[PDB]
RNA sequence: GGGGCCUUAGCUCAGGGGAGAGCGCCUGCUCGCAGGAGGUCAGCGGUUCGAUCCCGCUAGGCUCCACCA
RNA sequence: UCAUAGGAUAUGAGAAGGCAGACCCGGGGAACUGAAACAUCUAAGUACCCGGAGGAAGAGAAAGCAAAUGCGAUUCCCUGAGUAGCGGCGAGCGAAACGGGAUCAGCCCAAACCAAGAGGCUUGCCUCUUGGGGUUGUAGGACACUCUGUAGGAGUUACAAA
RNA sequence: GUGGAUCCUGAGUACGGCGGAACACGUGAAAUUCCGUCGGAAUCCGGGAGGACCAUCUCCCAAGGCUAAAUACUCCCUAGU
RNA sequence: AAGCAGAAGAUGCGGAGCCGCAGCGAAAGCGAGUCUGAAUAGGGCGCAAGUACGUGGUCGUAGACCCGAAACCAGGUGAUCUACCCAUGUCCAGGGUGAAGUUAAUGGAGGCCCGAACCCACGCACGUUGAAAAGUGCGGGGAUGAGGU
RNA sequence: CGGGACCUAAGCCGAGGCCGAAAGGCGUAGGCGAUGGACAACAGGUUGAUAUUCCUGUACCACCUCCUCACCAUUUGAGCA
RNA sequence: AGGCCCAGGCGACUGUUUAGCAAAAACACAGGUCUCUGCGAAGCCGUAAGGCGAAGUAUAGGGGCUGACGCCUGCCCGGUGCUGGAAGGUUAAGAGGAGCGCUUAGCGUAAGCGAAGGUGCGAAUUGAAGCCCCAGUAAACGGCGGCCGCGGUCCUAAGGUAGCGAAAUUCCUUGUCGGGUAAGUUCCGACCCGCACGAAAGGCGCAACGAUCUGGGCACUGUCUCAACGAGAGA
RNA sequence: GAUAUUGAAUGUUGGUAAUUGACCUUCUAACCCGCCGCCCUUAUCGGGCGGGGAGACAGUGUCAGGUGGGCAGUUUGACUGGGGCGGUCGCCUCCUAAAAGGUAACGGAGGCGCCCAAAGGUUCCCUCAGAAUGGUUGGAAAUCAUUCGCAGAGUGUAAAGGCACAAGGGAGCUUGACUGCGAGACCUACAAGUCGAGCAGGGACGAAAGUCGGGCUUAGUGAUCCGGUGGUUCCGCAUGGA
């Protein structure tokens, strides 16, 4: 009741069901995987959980959205209790190409839930996807094109996982508003619309306040610019500005 | 009057090693591209192997003081 | 309910209060001041308040001092010595023992145990109250032994008390 | 006076931790003494002290009491300086 | 020296104690030397008249040449003045206005009005070694109230 | 007449009691405490100096019984309370 | 035995106050609001006992601010305070003793090693509130922008709304214009370049009230032109 | 918050070999009641007795942390053409400074709180700035070459005094940027500061003479107390240790 004060109100609808899961693994002493949190519910997951205690994998190391599973002082998981399947798609690479936008259009087109799947690597060699076990059949079934490429999917074994833009800069204030700016290269009027109206994130929360202060390694979104992020704070100039820098994806 | 701070390209700002970056403005190309435009680095005189970034002064603009009989 | 609380009555040269503005032992306890400021520190356990006294008080018969072919209760004086030491190692604070003197004195219990009685029988055990016993350190006592005294010695200043 | 079969010889004490005070000694290397709090012995094959502490040695026997004199003082009284 | 004897004396006794006769070194220690140092070196400090008592000068600790704060602390004494409160009394000439209510009249509200006592103290003058350590005179405010006493 | 031998308010004191280094603080029963309640005497006269106080006249209040009279009554028995 | 009138500032009002240089625009006030307080209330006095609060009980009691009435009371929760709180971080005594030192029975030609006990330190681990942190809250403390050409741009927690404005606030200033006067640094009304108003340390109005402050009139006068005479007290 | 007062059970979860911890819930008997009835007792005190409530919590003690101008004791520099405000405070160099030395002002100018493992030591060798004339890049200015050339350069750094038998430049080998000291001087209120031949130990460089106890010289630093570290034929509170 006094935590949902500490997240936003949409965010409160996963904090419910958060709190859900916990009530299981308490009382009927029993892991629950769950299906791919997103990176801010990973967050959201780790403070519902409290300290039950929490694994998380989605695959290889690095993936944005992962599968949690919320076990108990006892039964520390494996890799294979998350339940997860790794697939190479196949395609006539010489004449068509795949762009994460077409794989990713696909996979919805297909009726697949964002939460059923995890990242979508792009190597030079492999273009692969991680779904959770359970869609595994389906996904590979249903899924036969990606934008104009005729795909299919190959089931591989984790293991066989294929897996910026250095910006030294300064700025006045480490606010929202002045951070977006100085990054997205704006007027600060401007950036304090796509604040305001909900278009920045931090670490995948959705921030509208312009006067929130980013920290060092932060991972701002601003829909618009991408994405990008605060590695350093490097003290202050001689007229007093943060020495800064950012990395575009 | 005294102290304290400021003076960089159209605009916003990087920066003892020979003055940049974005945006605007121009080049051809149709939300990104592709090269330009533009600086007495407030000025002055000097430290020196070179000064926007030393150091001393002059502007100007802000800021704080100018009290006690 | 037994009781107990409470109430009543009797007997008490029982207490109370005072002061000598002193001395003594306790409880509580400043600040100015000094430190050339000031907080530790100092002033000072002072002043002051309170309680208790007594003609004196306090201390006192080694769980001591020491480091000798030792000393032998305590108190006080001389000395040790402005030493040792303590100390924003500042300002300051400051011993003790030995040595020399004054004066001198040593005692009683608690306990073991014994005897008698009482009330809890915990049922031959336990607790309590009188009297005896006993009093200490290269241990003493109980307890046993054999001795020995029961009236010479001691006494109201401790060591019983008129 | 002689014996050491047993028994007795001061317990919520000594002592310790924490916090204070007293010791000339200001927490210090800090013995010693006392108070509050909490913990808490041994008991003669025992215990204490000798300035942290240990060993050895030496000296002593706490946690019960009493005790004159030498000492302090003078509102007074007497005699005097 | 205390102390004992002795006029509250001198004095006698009392050698514990004190200072000096040897220094050097932090110290163990060594000693006319010693410390430093590897050193017979060099250098430092030493070697090559005190003490007891008295007078005087000065210094220390004491109030320390005398007089003087504003203050600080401790323990007492004060609410007969004054502040507020508590209990219980008491005071407020006269006049006016005319709320509610009642049936234009009636009615008699009020930190209501004018205005003595009473309370106050706004202005000015006077007084200023005063009549008075806060007043007097002329005016002034409140005067049934959060009132005076 | 005013006050006491009557009453109580505020407050104060306070057996036992509660609390507190000491000293003490607080407080129950119970008291004290008028500025309040209650309560019987008036007019005139008089002295240099007192007067509901003395004097004159006429009163009233409480209490008492050597007495007088009436009435009621001696254990459902007056009456007091 | 009332002088009166016109206009303005302040405070609504009657009250209150610096005994003895300030009576006021200061305090109080009724009203407003915020806040605490479930009763052995909170708050307060007291070491405590005992009390007040209250012989009351949220329509009550305490505290803060504001100050009749009327219209109203904007924006900012970053900071500070208050209230609440999830993860993560930090943190006392106490608890806990892994280790280590000193000592020495023993053992060693010595050097040194070294049991047990005593003793002196002692790490991990554990350890609340609080704090960091997060959320709310402005009739809480507070704060309510620059620059350039309504737009741009920088900065911020956010940039002052309504109303008012040379004001008990305006330095420059005797601002400017108008009114009143023969002549007005004061006064009144506008204006707005508000040095440095502004919404309960309330804003703007406001009838009644004032020994309030301010400007102007009528009346009146020895206040004055400008003095003169008389009475009394002192001299 | 720990701990004492402070107990009993049931669970559950630690850690030692069945005892002792941790926490949850329950219990009643401590503790508490500014609740009711009864009694002491004419009593809204207090106490006793019986209900009820609450309960090992609270309260109180000790210890600990937090908060804490509610309260307490204090501090809050000096110079200064009055004080405040501004500026300054130690060290070095120059000028003022009057041809020894010293010499003031909120007088005039600047530096310092280091740097260098060579930018130190020694041995050997050397000479700089700039200009003229000639040169593919290449220019006023890189690199040659020639002549001229008291220094017009350099000397880690401020300035002054010095320095070309170089103190300036280069190279080889090195660590004397030594230990013990020190006749005697300078400076000086003290405290400090400065110079020093020479002696010993053991070195470096050099054939040797010799030079070397940092640097061309003069700034580059801070008393005591207290604490840390290393060394040590010292002391060690009866003795041996500590
Ligand atoms: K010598
Ligand atoms: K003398
Ligand atoms: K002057």
């Amino acid at each position: 009741s006094d935590i949902y004060q500490h997240f936003r109100k949409d965010e409160r609808a996963f904090i419910d069901q958060a709190l859900e899961w916990k009530r299981i693994v308490q009382e009927q002493y029993r892991m629950k995987l769950t299906d791919f949190l997103d990176p801010r519910e990973q967050v959201i997951l780790s403070a519902v959980t409290g300290q039950v205690g929490l694994a998380f994998s989605g695959g290889y190391d690095r993936a944005e959205r992962k599968r949690a599973i919320l076990f108990p002082e006892y039964i520390t998981p494996e890799e294979s209790d998350f339940e997860l399947q790794a697939f190479n798609v196949r395609y006539a690479d010489k004449f068509v190409s795949v762009d994460h936008r077409s794989l990713l259009g696909a996979l919805m087109g297909i009726g697949l839930k964002r939460q059923k799947f995890g990242d979508i690597v792009f190597s030079e060699t492999a273009v692969q996807l991680i779904v959770s076990a359970d869609t595994a059949d389906f996904v590979a079934a249903q899924l036969t094109q990606a934008g104009k490429a005729a795909v299919s999917l190959e089931k591989i074994d984790l293991s066989d996982l294929n897996i910026v833009e250095i910006r030294d800069d300064t700025v006045s204030s480490l606010r929202l508003d002045a951070v977006c700016a100085s990054m997205s290269r704006q007027s600060r009027q401007k950036s304090q619309t796509l604040v305001k109206n909900g278009l920045v994130k931090v670490n995948w929360k959705v921030v509208e306040d312009p006067s929130y202060i980013v920290a060092e390694g932060d991972m701002l979104s601003i829909r618009g610019f991408g994405r990008c992020s605060l590695t350093k704070i490097e003290g202050k100039t001689k007229k007093d500005k943060w020495r800064v820098t950012f990395e575009r994806q």
